[PDB]
């Protein structure tokens, strides 16, 4: 059975762009849904063995709904830290800078795609076949993992929850939060 | 160009099942945008002169989405009432007995499409071309306004802002405040 993995960092440590009230609920409550939902669902069919990327990988409607959200909301968890926000550094600030020209156009392109992600979604900052940065958006529990080539290197949860306790209906104002709190170190970590 | 319509009812009067601090965000904001958005997306263009549900019924992308959003949210407030709540009374307690057997095997049913409805995203309550009741669900802003011969006749918003301030992660519990709100009258209005 899968588990709920243990947040990276306290609760209060990413106060105040993300409130501890919202790692709770958003952790707590709804990453650990997830995780008990699929527990539940995977039990006397083709998926019991398999690996969490694995059932992602192969699965749709219920199954992959939840599979999915567990490995999203865990990839996000570390796309935050208490020590991240600010400039990028190292093989990711080059490879924004070889794609946008620049950290601050790189910035204002992702912005646009998230406050215009419709609905519940994800925008994610990710790695082509190339080797080239890209942004992507996608819609409920999808998620790069499933694009054979595509390598996920951040993401950004646009779900409501995710933000509604601390910014309302102000995503403007959540994304300043996340662009406090990016994780440059995961997301090297995953160029390389 | 298009305004926000009134709410049918005092900021307060739908107390204690959703709160003043849900309407003046959930209508004033959220729905408000949507009208915005639309007004500032058809200037110069082929729906410019339009009524809201001839653009719904003949767009796509941004301009579907705001236009459809404007017409749920509208279609919502309406479907809730400080007199609602209780029972189903008149032609649509009959036909709601009629296709599921009694008011309470379709309110189970109805609750199971809601918890389960994936996303941001609306259940409704539809009229049939066969003149039979059925309950469907839609994503983002999708809504049965578009299907030629099924008539809408009440709606709950499942998107989170509708129910987090109030509710937090526990669409159940916005599902019981929604069944003491409930507009019989609303929905006899459409079904007949
Ligand atoms: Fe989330
Ligand atoms: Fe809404």
């Amino acid at each position: 059975a899968f588990e709920l993995p243990s947040l990276p960092y306290a609760i209060d440590a990413l106060e105040p762009h993300i409130s501890k009230e919202t790692l709770e609920f958003h952790h707590g409550k709804h990453h650990n849904t997830y995780v008990v939902k699929l527990n539940g669902l995977i039990p006397g069919t083709k998926f019991e063995n398999k690996s969490l990327e694995e059932i992602v990988r192969s699965s749709d409607g219920g199954v992959f709904n939840n599979a999915a959200q567990i490995w999203n909301h865990t990839f996000y968890w570390n796309s935050l830290s208490p020590n991240g926000g600010g400039a990028p550094t190292g093989a990711v600030a080059d490879a924004i800078n070889a794609k946008w020209g620049s950290f601050d156009a790189f910035k204002e392109a992702l912005n646009d795609k998230a406050v215009n992600n419709f609905g519940s979604s994800w925008t994610w900052l990710v790695k082509l076949a190339d080797g080239s940065l890209d942004i992507v958006n996608t819609s409920n529990a999808a998620t790069p993992l499933t694009d054979d080539g595509v390598t996920p290197i951040l993401t950004v949860d646009l779900w409501e929850h995710a933000y509604y306790i601390d910014y309302r209906n102000v995503r403007p104002d959540y994304l300043k939060g996340f662009w406090s709190l990016v994780n440059w170190e995961f997301a090297n970590a995953n160029f390389a």
